[PDB]
């Protein structure tokens, strides 16, 4: 459901998450990380289910912040991958990774990996 | 370097990934894989660094894929995380996630992992 | 310390984790899965760290179940990779990686990530 | 497949690792890596499977490296997950997890994933 997914989120660390599910399964919002070398809004773009399963299944979807702004530029991108599960009490979890650009020496050490829980507070 | 993420690349799989990157860090364009619950082309979306460091470091990147078109639909969605290496040799090295919904149960498996690496070869 | 990662443990899906840290940083015991083609105990091998900061840092610590005992064989094997928290509640926060044999052309679907935390119950 | 897992295997990177297959499923030896806070070799400890299947599937093991030895102590572990397969050209692919020891606040940024492929070349 696009009206499902679009509003307010926020996770576990105190990161707001504004997104916007279109009706061709796009997303379009704001993200702003209370971690990591990142200071104000980024953009954010991904994709959703927008004809998920008829049943208990969760809405499978995904999005990526480059964070780099106006103000900083961290030289790095995070993926989110996961589900959108409705309720009365809406969640979005997630598994991440944050690669880094490093030199062809350092590849090997580029990536992080993660976890997150969304919460909907606003529509 | 530079306008070089734009172009038509190529993975392992023979997956082939057709992308414009704009000025200002967006990613946009069309993906076709050879393996999974996919038919035909999908949209992609994502974001790069359109200001990267000096010294010899690559360019971060991601984008996602829902694989659901006009043809099929399998519910689930990948997002590749990676970097840009620009030279005689451009290529895209990634990590990915695949996540499927699921019914809560089944939750604890709905993520797979993996790397794909693309050139333009 | 060996210690307080020695003893019992179990996690969200309530699987069991038996496991003894012993001095030169090896992790034996025994593990009991609440999901997947499993059924009764199997053997875990791990190591840890035997001599962690002296700050608030977690410990470092892996292990491995191959999912094949006595009576099922799933052709499959796990591995945690995370840190153990001590405290008045002792906590394991791990992410993990299982990968199933498969032939080379299914490879690319071989391998699941997830995160499992685990709450102390007895030593 | 059968004792063919025993051997010495190298990865892309340089490192080595020298292992024992048990008939039962132990995988025991030691590693030497070439990247990290890492100095000489270090215990290994993992399982595998003892009776793969028949049809052509790879073998899956996983093990397990604390990064500390006489002489270093990296405070942090890594486990690689993966199969073997064998043939003219026997390969064990895996991805791999590397946990540090963190403070809380900064537990979120504790853990790299990466990819290994190792042969006996
Ligand atoms: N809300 C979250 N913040 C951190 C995790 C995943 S990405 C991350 C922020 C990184 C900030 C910028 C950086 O350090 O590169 N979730
Ligand atoms: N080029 C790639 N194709 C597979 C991997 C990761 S994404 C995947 C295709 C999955 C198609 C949809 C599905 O089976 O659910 N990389
Ligand atoms: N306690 C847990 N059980 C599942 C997760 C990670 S491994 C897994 C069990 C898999 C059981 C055997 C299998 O299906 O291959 N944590
Ligand atoms: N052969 C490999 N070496 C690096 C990757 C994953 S494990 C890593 C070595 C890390 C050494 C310890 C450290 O820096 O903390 N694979």
């Amino acid at each position: 459901a696009e009206a499902g997914i679009t509003g307010t989120w926020y996770n576990q660390l105190g990161s707001t998450f504004i997104v916007t599910a279109g009706a061709d399964g796009a997303l379009t919002g704001t993200y702003e990380s209370a971690v990591g070398n990142a200071e104000s809004r980024y953009v954010l773009t991904g994709r959703y289910d927008s004809a998920p399963a008829t049943d208990g299944s969760g809405t499978a979807l995904g999005w990526t912040v480059a964070w780099k702004n106006n103000y900083r530029n961290a030289h790095s991108a995070t993926t989110w991958s996961g589900q959108y599960v409705g309720g009365a009490e809406a969640r979005i979890n997630t598994q991440w990774l944050l690669t880094s650009g490093t030199t062809e020496a350092n590849a090997w050490k580029s990536t992080l990996v993660g976890h997150d829980t969304f919460t909907k507070v606003k529509p």
